[PDB]
């Protein structure tokens, strides 16, 4: 390790631990800096001489990790637990935790290696023809607009066993070495590392309660869009008491819906809520819908994106042949001047959405900037994906559309509303099962309860189980549909989202009341509201400098994460969907769970291009 970055000597006290901290910190952001830097390059050009330099970044990464460790280990181990200072003991309890670089160097390298090769096969698999298609845009696009059942189990298959076959026995690699090296943290597995994040002895408890309160608005929205499929497809490819066939719901993975809402919406001659089309005949690219996401921060008197965001983002897929991630994301430098989005923006409407989830992200990183390193993360990670996700409430009303110039047409009516509560149905509430199962699966592989001979049968269990869908050809133990979601091969922890999704209706429903606004919950946008930004800026300047419990109590006046914002919310369409099922004489739920589709006629023959 370069002799700049090494650790110095101190007192065996809480004093010189206060000095030996405040080192630490200085020193780390060199680290940070060159290790972001490094992932960036890869990132956006995947080759495998940019691995080899990412790894090189990785192993200094752990090197520093280790150096200081051992020294917080040597000075402190003994008396930290006791120190007066809550935000010291925060930080020298992160110092001790080695993660990676508690693994001897040669499995250091396997480890670091190992992340190269995932990401690789996850955002360079293809699906080829009798030129080949990628996930974004490709797959992507057919999965949102065919209704073909021939063309989407083309894709839906094509795309589970090109990503997910090949990840498997890298997967069990990368599984066995993090638990080894978290286990020397005093940790059971890695999965009760990630969980201690929310510094709660009762997660799992009262996630499991939260979900229970959910549960009956996702079977009432099953139901009735199962009904609205069959009316479609017909009874060869839809059973009214079984799962939904997995490809069939606008989505690759079926974790949100709103890209069959034409086929969903209640009354078709009121204003159409997508606005996708308008969109696509005003001309609007990637550049209009960044600005116009910025212009809404700074409506409230939050930061504008600054020169270097503008100079150093990726906002498009490239034309020149790289390889690259595409799936989303927002990186802050360490150095208080570089922030950046790297997206392969389309022109939809959910797009839009997702561009302000991530300015979401860098608004977070300019409002902590100046705080130490240690203390430049969200609350909890939760907070950190619901801030964006806030503003898109606003955005996507009716109203707002209209002062946008994205919907000519204005209505308040109760038909109207109806429409507008289940298009947001369809994405908030068909996702609740969705982010919920997804570490129910991983925590369960990390703990050894699923070992690498039931992947597969505990996924689609817990799939079935939850979301009421099944596979719509025969899976086994070969393939590995896990690893055909992003966030797995790509070790990014999923639980957040389904802490996000309960959260943001708690921070929108704050601001709309610290906003003077009145009516209903729904109808609220936040737009130019000064006093809404100084509420939500408390927020991001407090990064994790205090405990999350109380930084939300500050926010909304409750400790705890809470079902009801998002109940009243939602609470007209709730009641419609109960009178509706009812009166159709729908059975809730899919008691015929053996159920799976037939495949199409000449299946995969048939089918043009
Ligand atoms: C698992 O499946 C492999 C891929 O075969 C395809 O998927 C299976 C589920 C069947 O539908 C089969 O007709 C498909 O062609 C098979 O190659 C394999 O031999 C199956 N068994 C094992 C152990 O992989
Ligand atoms: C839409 O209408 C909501 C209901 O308004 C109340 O009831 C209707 C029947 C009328 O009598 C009206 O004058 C009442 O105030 C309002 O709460 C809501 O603000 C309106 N929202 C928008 C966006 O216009
Ligand atoms: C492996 C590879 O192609 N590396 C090239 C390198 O030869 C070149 O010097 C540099 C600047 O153009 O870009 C990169
Ligand atoms: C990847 C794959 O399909 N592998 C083979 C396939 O050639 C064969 O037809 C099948 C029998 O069902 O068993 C196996
Ligand atoms: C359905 C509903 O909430 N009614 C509201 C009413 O309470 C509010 O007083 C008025 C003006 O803001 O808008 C309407
Ligand atoms: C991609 O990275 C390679 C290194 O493997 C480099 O030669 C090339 O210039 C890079 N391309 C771009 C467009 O940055
Ligand atoms: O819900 C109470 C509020 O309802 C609306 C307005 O008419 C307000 O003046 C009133 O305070
Ligand atoms: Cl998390
Ligand atoms: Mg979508
Ligand atoms: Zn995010």
């Amino acid at each position: 390790l370069d002799p700049g970055l090494q650790p110095g000597q101190f007192s065996a006290d809480e004093a010189g631990a206060q000095l030996f901290a405040q080192s630490y910190q200085s020193s780390a952001e060199q680290v940070l800096f060159q290790s972001v830097a490094a992932s960036w390059a890869h990132d956006t050009n995947i080759t495998a001489e940019n691995a080899r330099r990412q790894e090189e970044a990785a192993l200094l990464s752990q090197e520093f990790a280790e150096a200081w460790g051992q020294k917080a280990k040597e000075l402190y181990e003994p008396i930290w637990q006791q120190f007066t200072d809550p935000q010291l003991r925060r930080i020298i309890g992160a110092v001790r935790t080695l993660g990676s670089a508690n693994l001897p160097l040669a499995k250091r390298q396997q480890y670091n290696a190992l992340l190269s090769q995932m990401s690789r096969i996850y955002s360079t698999a293809k699906v080829c023809l009798p030129t080949c298609w990628s996930l974004d845009p490709d797959l992507t696009n057919i999965l949102a607009s065919s209704r073909s059942y021939a063309m989407l189990l083309f894709a839906w298959e094509g795309w589970h066993n090109a990503a997910g076959i090949p990840l498997k026995p890298l997967y069990e690699d990368f599984t066995a070495l993090s638990n080894e090296a978290y286990k020397q943290d005093g940790f059971t597995d890695t999965g009760a590392y990630w969980r201690s994040w929310y510094n709660s002895p009762t997660f799992e408890d009262d996630l499991e309660h939260l979900y229970q309160q959910l549960e009956p608005l996702y079977l009432n929205l099953h139901a009735f869009v199962r009904r609205a499929l069959h009316r479609r497809y017909g009874d060869r490819y839809i059973n009214l008491r079984g799962p939904i066939p997995a490809h069939l719901l606008g989505d690759m993975w079926a974790q949100s819906w709103e890209n069959i809402y034409d086929m969903v919406v209640p009354f078709p001659d009121k204003p159409n809520l997508d606005v996708t089309s308008t969109m696509l005949q005003q001309g609007w690219q990637a550049t209009h819908m960044f600005r116009v996401a910025e212009e809404f921060f700074t409506s409230l008197e939050l930061s504008p994106m600054p020169p270097e965001f503008w100079e150093g983002s990726m906002l498009e897929k490239p034309a020149d042949g790289r390889e690259v991630v595409c799936h989303a994301s927002a990186w802050d430098f360490y150095n208080r001047k570089d922030f950046r989005i790297k997206q392969c923006t389309r022109v939809t409407m959910d797009q839009l959405s997702t561009v302000h989830h991530e300015m979401g992200h860098i608004q977070y990183y300019l409002q902590y900037k100046d705080l130490p390193v240690s203390l430049r993360r969200g609350a909890n990670p939760g907070f950190h994906e619901a801030i964006g996700d806030v503003l898109a409430l606003s955005v996507s009303t009716p109203e707002h559309l209209h002062k946008i110039g994205l919907l000519d047409r204005v209505t308040n009516d109760t038909e109207s509303d109806i429409n507008y509560l289940l298009k947001m149905a369809l994405e908030k509430i068909a996702f609740l099962p969705f982010g919920y199962l997804v570490d129910q699966w991983r925590w369960g592989v990390f703990s050894g309860r699923t070992p690498p001979s039931r992947y597969n049968f505990d996924w689609w269990y817990l799939r079935t189980k939850y979301q009421g869908i099944c596979p719509p050809v025969t899976r086994n133990e070969t393939h590995f549909d896990a690893g055909a979601k992003f966030h797995v091969p790509n070790v990014t922890p999923y639980i957040r989202y389904f802490v996000s999704f309960v959260l943001q209706f708690q921070f929108h429903e704050a601001l709309c009341k610290e906003a003077g606004y009145e009516g209903p919950l729904h109808q609220c946008d936040i737009y130019r509201s000064t006093k809404a930004g100084a509420k939500l800026r408390k927020v991001l300047r407090a990064g994790s400098s205090r405990p999350w419990q109380e930084v939300l109590k500050d926010m909304v006046g409750l400790d705890a994460l809470d079902a009801q914002p998002l109940l009243k919310y939602f609470q007209l369409v709730t009641q419609w969907l109960q009178e509706q099922n009812q009166q159709n004489g729908e059975v809730l739920g899919w008691p015929e769970y053996q159920w799976h589709p037939p495949l199409p006629d000449n299946y995969p023959e048939g089918i043009d291009l």
